[PDB]
């Protein structure tokens, strides 16, 4: 658009093409979205959700949407990564990051609902902040909670949580957890390693809309199985990620205080950019 000059694509994303521009008016770099009036209504409340770990919406043309520019994905740093990991401290400095992010967003009433690594912004100063929030409802199973994959209407902030667990374990095993091609492949890697749910852990997943009595019925992994070499302050706030139950499922604001964040430390990453 006239304010801005396009300098390079950066790739895509399920809005459309991400480019690298220039505002002329200005010099500053951005990130602009290329789209495909409640989305518009939606899309603008974004722009009031400001924080350091949520990727800034500066401004919505009507689509285009103008974002805060990072230069790496997470995804491209756990790729450059993936030979020899990204060290603890790192993943959780990020960890209790975007669990800050995620607490102001969940506060205020809205969930991404669409988390995973390449909506991860990261900088050199060992920021990590969270790109495209809101967009879904103002309108890549791998992350998504097992409530939304058996039909739920009606999810919470929740689904979050449950797709940053996935990410952590990503991060500490380079290997995504439950890397699905459907729906019901998605959900039968969850079943295969957490065990298929039913009223004991999940009261009421028996009544969900497309919760079958036929599902075949794994038996749980344990989770030193699931994510070693992770340390049992790791393993354990992982779980409570990771229940099946909503409402069991840890917030983001509970996780904050878990004793794995007890030594917390801000690291900064080794990016080439
Ligand atoms: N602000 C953003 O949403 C973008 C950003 O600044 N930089 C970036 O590399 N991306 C991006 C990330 C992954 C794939 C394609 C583009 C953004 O979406």
């Amino acid at each position: 658009m006239e304010n801005f000059q396009k300098v390079e694509k950066i790739g895509e994303g399920t809005y459309g093409v991400v480019y690298k521009a220039r505002n002329k008016l200005t010099g500053e770099v951005v990130a602009l979205k290329k789209i495909r009036s409640t989305a518009i209504r939606e899309i603008s409340l974004l722009k009031e959700l400001n924080h350091p770990n949520i990727v800034k919406l500066l401004d919505v043309i009507h689509l285009y949407l103008v974002f805060e520019f990072l230069h790496q994905d997470l995804k491209k740093f756990m790729d450059a990564s993936a030979l020899t990991g990204i060290p603890l401290p790192l993943i959780k400095s990020y960890l209790f990051q975007l669990l800050q992010g995620l607490a102001f967003c969940h506060s205020h009433r809205v969930l991404h609902r669409d988390l995973k690594p390449q909506n991860l912004l990261i900088n050199t100063e060992g920021a990590i902040k969270l790109a495209d929030f809101g967009l879904a409802r103002a309108f890549t199973l791998w992350y998504r909670a097992p409530e939304i994959l058996l039909g739920c209407k009606y999810y919470s902030t929740a689904v979050d949580i449950w797709s940053l667990g996935c990410i952590f374990a990503e991060m500490v095993t380079r290997r995504a957890l439950f890397p699905g091609d459907s729906e019901i492949d998605q959900l039968f890697r969850i079943f295969r390693t957490l065990g298929t749910p039913d009223e004991v852990v999940w009261p009421g997943v028996t009544s969900m809309p497309d919760y079958k009595p036929s599902f075949p019925k794994w038996a749980r992994q344990d989770f030193s199985k699931v994510v070693p070499p992770l340390d049992e302050d790791g393993r354990s706030l992982l779980s409570q990620m990771l229940h099946y139950d909503p409402n069991k499922r840890i917030s983001a604001k509970a996780a904050l205080a878990h004793p794995f964040f007890q030594d917390v430390t801000k690291p900064v990453p080794h990016l080439r950019l």
